[PDB]
RNA sequence: AUAAACCGACGGUAUUGUUCAGAUCCUGGCUUGCCAACAGGAGUUCCCCGCGCCAGCGGGG
């Protein structure tokens, strides 16, 4: 990578593309190895999205309707439905799959990271 | 001056040892190459040297 790639692409990043970077790292990226875990699907899951003429239409096409949403995710439950940052994960915890809310699952991040304090105005790398 | 630029897939290695292709076998029998025929007209025989020259005679190669 150091040999073949352009440097300074991670020098400075906008809030948007850092949110995107974070979500991507949480979902489709395989890092960081070591004492770091990926989830919930696993390492390098493949995403399949229906596409439309427009972004709006695309996002809406990939949304689950309320009855089917309820069907795929049986709310039964003892299910906590708060995100990783709202209600944190407990270390070494044994979490049953069915106990995860459809909210907690979609925005699940096991990375356990904080964004350092921002800086001023400039071009995003 | 291009997903470009700068840019080895690299180093190490017997395919080795043993082994008759052997024994039997006539290519045999029959066939004219025959018919015709002056070699004679011609003195050119290429190079030098000596002596002759209506002639030619010699000496070398
Ligand atoms: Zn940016």
């Amino acid at each position: 990578c150091a040999f073949v790639n352009q440097p300074g692409q991670g020098e400075a990043l906008c809030g948007g593309c850092t949110a995107i970077a974070l979500f991507n790292q949480a979902n489709q990226a395989p890092g960081f190895g070591g004492g770091f875990k990926s989830g919930l699907r696993g390492g390098t899951p493949v995403t399949t999205f229906v596409r439309g003429i427009d972004l709006r239409s695309t996002v809406l096409l990939n949304v689950l309707t309320l009855p089917r949403l309820q069907k795929q995710f049986p709310n039964e439950s003892h299910t906590e439905n708060q995100p990783t940052w709202i209600k944190p994960i407990k270390s070494n915890e044994s979490i049953p799959a069915s106990s995860i809310g459809f909210v907690r699952g979609l925005f699940w991040q096991p990375a356990h990271i904080e964004l350092c304090d921002p800086i001023g105005i400039g071009k995003c790398s």
